[PDB]
């Protein structure tokens, strides 16, 4: 456990505060997401020096940070100082950021030239092409817009949905159905008397085709659709 932890550390109140934690779940807790206290810190307990092993007292706690909870200290240690991850670490969690970044810009955005989605390895080339910096303990959402923008000199992409009317024939219901809700989008369904099945899909603009291809393996070529609407 202890030869993956990495130290957090905090100055406050001209003291030194440290805790053991996973590196990957410390990542997490600063990007925004929920984490489990019991697998983040490899002990519970804050230390002034965590490599001699020199604990930090419940007074000097409630002194500095008004409370002896270990889980809400270390809280406040991640958020607020410096996690040491090791280099290696960062490369891994920095690939794995980008990696999610140019899938997210590829299926949510489109060319305005083509309408259709760029390649995740176009957006990757772009990245570099325009020193596009990655944060690696912010979400995909949270910096997505600013990476877009910084790429719109060489690369022209913008955000649209689309909303896509669909009816399924009776004969095709049992495969495409299952297939369409678990593509995501699907919204005002609605079962007719006939056995046929109607919906309205609202997905990524940069997913229609993907969205094409589905109906064309679930319904044989049979699904009607109807674009409706784009939204910017």
């Amino acid at each position: 456990s202890l030869d993956k932890a990495v130290i957090a550390r905090l100055r406050k109140g001209g003291e030194e505060f440290e805790v053991l934690v996973d590196p990957y779940l410390a990542r997490d807790l600063k990007e925004g997401k929920e984490v489990n206290f019991e697998d983040l810190l490899a002990a519970e307990e804050v230390f002034k020096d965590a490599k001699k092993g020199e604990r930090a007292s419940v007074d000097e706690l409630r002194k500095i940070f008004g409370t002896d909870d270990v889980f809400e200290i270390a809280r406040k240690i991640i958020l607020e100082g410096e996690v040491q991850i090791t280099a290696e670490q960062r490369r891994e969690m920095l690939e794995a950021k980008r990696k999610q970044i140019i899938n997210f810009i590829s299926r949510n955005t489109i060319d305005p030239r083509t309408n259709a989605p760029h390649p995740p390895s176009r957006i990757e080339r772009a990245l570099e092409e325009a020193k596009v910096h990655i944060d690696i303990f912010k979400s995909v959402e949270a910096q997505v817009k600013d990476i877009v923008k910084a790429l719109k000199p060489i690369l022209p992409l913008k955000f649209e949905e689309m909303e896509i009317a669909i009816k399924i024939p009776p004969e095709h219901t049992g495969r495409a159905i299952s297939a369409l809700y678990n593509f995501g989008g699907v919204t005002r369904e609605e079962w007719q008397r006939d056995g046929s099945w109607i919906c309205v899909m609202r997905i990524p603009s940069g997913m229609y085709g993907d969205l094409m291809d589905l109906l064309g393996k679930v319904a044989k070529g049979e699904a009607l659709t109807k674009v409706l609407r784009r939204i910017g």
